[PDB]
C-alpha cells in the first residue's frame, strides 16, 4: 500500500483505495507517463460491482432489496443484452464519476449534484431543450449550481447523442488574410465545423458559438443559443480604470460537453456536466497561455512594465493582475467563482474526508496544483497517487 | 515507444531513449506515483561495466574498437581478480557529465557538458577531505561569477567504510528550537545542527548562521570542520523599489553545493560526490523563504506590502511572492553573483530536449520538479509532456549515516 506524505506539515497516510484500480495507467515500472494529457458478456461484472456499491453505500449490502436487484439485472441483460439503472442508481453513479475524477480539484463539492435524466430523449430538437434547462438551471442568474444532463446510453446498431462542441458555451475563432486566429484559437476547428453546416460567421473575438448536436444516425444540427441564458462577465480590474477597455469577456457556466460518462458498464457519450470556475482556469490559462487569448504581453505594456528582460517578472506581475480581474469582475456581477487558495484549501479537506471515508482518494498532481503559485497553495506539498475507479468520466474520439 | 506532445506549438515527438532505461522507478499500470519525492555478486556489477565502457567508447567515437574490448576484457580480470575496478581519469570526467546529464530533475541541464571534475579519489583523512572540498567551494564560488564543479572522492569498496559527507549541502543554514516551541533559522537544518551540537560546536543564535561541516572517513566518527567565513559568499537581500525589505535582515548564500548524494558510474557507487552550480531564483524566492516549514515570510512581507491579507481572492499570496523573488534577482545581480530567474531557465532547458531529441532521441525530466514553483504555466515546460526515467550514470538519493 502506496506510503504517501505531506510535507508541509510531516504527516503520512497509506492509500488502500489504490488496490480497486480498473483500468491500466499509462505508467510502468520502466518510465513514467503522468505528464501526458491523453494517456460479449462482460458488460455484467462490471453491472454487477457497480450495484454492491450502491446498496452498500446506503448500509444495505446482504439483504433482500440487494439480492432482488442483482437478479433483475442479470435477467434485463440475459433477455436484452444490456439493462437500465433505476434512477437512485444514475444519480449515484453521477455523483461517483464527479468524486472519482483525478484531475478535478473541486471535489470537496460532490456530494451536491443536481441529476437531470434526459433517457427518454429522441430528437436533436429534444436536445437542445434539455441542454436548455440545463444552462438556465445550473446559471440560476449567477448563483451558479453543479448539475449534470444524461441521455440515452449506447446501444448496438443504433447510432450515437453527442454534442460535438467540446462546452456549450465557446467563443469563436477566425483565420485571416495571414492565418492567424481572431477570437479562441482552441476552437478553430469547430468553428469552422459550425460555418460549414449553415452558421454565418460574426466579426468578433467574443461571439458564442452555436451549438451543434447530433441525434443517433442523422447528422449533426445547427441550434443557435438565447443569447439571454448565455450569461457572460465583462471584465475590469478594481484599480487600473484601463483594464475594462480592452474588450475582455468571459462566460459564466463551465460546462463539459464532451466527455463519456461510464456507470456499471453502461457507456453515456452525451452527459454535459457543469459546476464553476475557478479563476486560474480563465485568468491564468484562457487569458495568458500563449495558444489561446495570449494577452499578457499587451496588460504589460498598459502596465507600463518593463518587457525588455525576462528578470523583472513582468510576466508574473502581469499574470497576477489578469487574475484579479477575473475575481472581481465575477465577484461583482454575482456570479459564482473560486480562486486558487481558497479552492486547494478546500481539496486538502477532501483528501483528509475521504482519507476516513474510503481509505485514499485519486488525485492527479499536476493537475490539482494551479498554474500560478503553485508553492503557496497547500497541495503542492501534498503526494498524491493517481489511479482510475469506476464509475468515471472518460474522453472519448471526437464524432467525426 | 511513448509519444509526447507540446501543447504550446503542437510538437509531437517519440522517447525512444527511454526503452534503455534500465533500473525500475515506482510506477505500475494500476497507479502513478510519480509525485512521490522518495520513490526508493560479480556479474551485475560486470553488466553496468561493461554497458559504462560502451558508453565511453561511444562519446570518443572508437566503438568496437581494439581499445574497446581492450577495456572490457580488462575490467572483467579486474573484477574477477579485485572483486572491483578502478576508473581512468578521462572515463570519470564523462561519468560525471552523465549523471547531471541523466538527471530528471534537474531544469539546469543544458550546461551539464560544462563541468569542472576534481579527482580527489587519493583522499586519505578527513582533514584531506576537508582541505578539497575548501577549493572546490573557492573554485566554484570564483568570487560571484560561480562555476559549475564536481569532487569526487574515493568509491566504496569491500573492507573499508565510506567516505561521507553528513551535511545535505556544503552551506546550510543552523536551525535551532526556540523557547516556546518554534524554530530559528531554517527548519529544514533542525537534525543536522543537532547533530554538530552533539559533536561538539559552539551554536549560535542568529537566523542565518552558517553550519560547520561534520566529515566522516571510512571507519571513523565525522569531525567537525568549520568553513572560513571569508570562503562562503552571501548575498545580503534587498528590494529595488521596497526599501524597507532590507530591514528585514535576510540573507542568501551564493553557491548550492549538493554533498550527499551517491554518484553512480558503470557500477561503482562513490557515497561522497559534492556537486554545485549556480541557482535559479525560485529556489531561494518561493520555497527557501515562502515554504510555510521554511523561512515563511510571506505573510510579513504582505503586511509590509500594505496588502489586504484577511481575504484569499485579494491575491496577496501572489503578489507579495512575486516580489520576494524580485527582490532576490535584483540582490543577486546587485552583488554580482550568477542566478538564472526561472523564465530563463525552462526556456534554456527547452533547448536541452531538443538538442536532447537529435542527440539521444528523448530526455528523462521529472515535469513535477521541472515546473516552476510560481509561474508555473507561464513558462514552456508547463506545456510540454515529459517521460521520467533512470538512466546510468546517475546521482541517486542514499540514506543518512546516523
Ligand atoms: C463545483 C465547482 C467545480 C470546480 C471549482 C472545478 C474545478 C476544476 C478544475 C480547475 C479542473 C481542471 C480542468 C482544466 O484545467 O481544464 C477540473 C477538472 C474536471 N472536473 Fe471539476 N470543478 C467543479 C465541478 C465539477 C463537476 C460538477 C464535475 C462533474 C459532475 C466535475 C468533473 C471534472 C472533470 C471530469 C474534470 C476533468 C476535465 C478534463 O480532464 O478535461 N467538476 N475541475
Ligand atoms: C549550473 C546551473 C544549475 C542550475 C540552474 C540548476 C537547477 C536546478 C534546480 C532548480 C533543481 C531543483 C532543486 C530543488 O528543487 O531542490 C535542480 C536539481 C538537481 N540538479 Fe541541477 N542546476 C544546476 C547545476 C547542476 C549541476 C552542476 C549538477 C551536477 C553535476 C546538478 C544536478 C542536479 C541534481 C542531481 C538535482 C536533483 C536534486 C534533488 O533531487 O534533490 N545540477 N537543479
Ligand atoms: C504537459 C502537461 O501535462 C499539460 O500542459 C497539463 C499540465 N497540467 C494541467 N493541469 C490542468 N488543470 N489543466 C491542464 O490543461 C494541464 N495541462
Ligand atoms: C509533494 C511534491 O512532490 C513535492 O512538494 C515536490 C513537488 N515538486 C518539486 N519540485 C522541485 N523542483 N523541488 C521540490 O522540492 C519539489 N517538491
Ligand atoms: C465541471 C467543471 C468545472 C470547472 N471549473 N472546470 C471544468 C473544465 C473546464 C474545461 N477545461 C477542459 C478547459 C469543468
Ligand atoms: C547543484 C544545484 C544547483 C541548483 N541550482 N540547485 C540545487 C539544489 C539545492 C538543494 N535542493 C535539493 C534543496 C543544486
Ligand atoms: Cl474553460
Ligand atoms: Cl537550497
Ligand atoms: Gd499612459
Ligand atoms: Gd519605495
Ligand atoms: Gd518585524
Ligand atoms: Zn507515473
Amino acid at each position: 500500500f502506496p506510503r504517501v506524505k505531506n510535507w508541509e506539515v510531516g504527516s503520512i497516510t497509506y492509500d488502500t483505495l489504490s488496490a480497486q484500480a480498473q483500468q491500466d495507467g499509462p505508467c510502468t515500472p520502466r518510465r513514467c507517463l503522468g505528464s501526458l494529457v491523453f494517456p460479449p458478456e462482460q458488460l455484467l461484472s462490471q453491472a454487477r460491482d457497480f450495484i454492491n456499491q450502491y446498496y452498500s453505500s446506503i448500509k444495505r449490502s446482504g439483504s433482500q432489496a440487494h439480492e432482488q436487484r442483482l437478479q433483475e439485472v442479470e435477467a434485463e441483460v440475459a433477455a436484452t443484452g444490456t439493462y437500465q439503472l433505476r434512477e437512485s442508481e444514475l444519480v449515484f453513479g453521477a455523483k461517483q464519476a464527479w468524486r472519482n475524477a483525478p484531475r478535478c480539484v473541486g471535489r470537496i463539492q460532490w456530494g451536491k449534484l443536481q441529476v437531470f435524466d434526459a433517457r427518454d430523449c429522441r430528437s436533436a430538437q429534444e436536445m437542445f431543450t434539455y441542454i436548455c434547462n440545463h444552462i438556465k438551471y445550473a446559471t440560476n442568474r449567477g448563483n451558479l449550481r453543479s448539475a449534470i444532463t444524461v441521455f440515452p446510453q449506447r446501444c448496438p446498431g443504433r447510432g450515437d447523442f453527442r454534442i460535438w462542441n467540446s462546452q456549450l458555451v465557446r467563443y469563436a475563432g477566425y483565420r485571416q488574410q495571414d492565418g492567424s486566429v481572431r477570437g479562441d484559437p482552441a476552437n478553430v476547428e469547430i468553428t469552422e465545423l459550425c460555418i460549414q453546416h449553415g452558421w454565418t460567421p460574426g466579426n468578433g473575438r467574443f461571439d458564442v458559438l452555436p451549438l451543434l448536436l447530433q441525434a443517433p444516425d442523422e447528422p449533426p444540427e445547427l441550434f443557435l443559443l438565447p443569447p439571454e441564458l448565455v450569461l457572460e462577465v465583462p471584465l475590469e480590474h478594481p484599480t487600473l480604470e484601463w483594464f475594462a477597455a480592452l474588450g475582455l469577456r468571459w462566460y459564466a457556466l463551465p460546462a463539459v460537453s464532451n466527455m463519456l460518462l461510464e456507470i456499471g458498464g453502461l457507456e453515456f457519450p452525451a452527459a454535459p456536466f457543469s459546476g464553476w470556475y475557478m479563476s486560474t482556469e480563465i485568468g491564468t490559462r484562457n487569458l495568458c497561455d500563449p495558444h489561446r487569448y495570449n494577452i499578457l504581453e499587451d496588460v504589460a505594456v498598459c502596465m507600463d512594465l518593463d518587457t525588455r528582460t525576462t528578470s523583472s517578472l513582468w510576466k508574473d506581475k502581469a499574470a497576477v493582475e489578469i487574475n484579479v480581474a477575473v475575481l472581481h469582475s465575477y465577484q461583482l456581477a454575482k456570479v459564482t467563482i473560486v480562486d486558487h487558495h481558497a479552492a486547494t484549501a478546500s481539496f486538502m479537506k477532501h483528501l483528509e474526508n475521504e482519507q476516513k471515508a474510503r481509505g485514499g482518494c485519486p488525485a492527479d498532481w499536476a493537475w490539482i496544483v494551479p498554474p500560478i503559485s503553485g508553492s503557496l497553495t497547500p497541495v503542492f506539498h501534498q503526494e498524491m497517487v493517481n489511479y482510475f475507479l469506476s464509475p468515471a468520466f472518460r474522453y472519448q474520439p471526437d464524432p467525426w
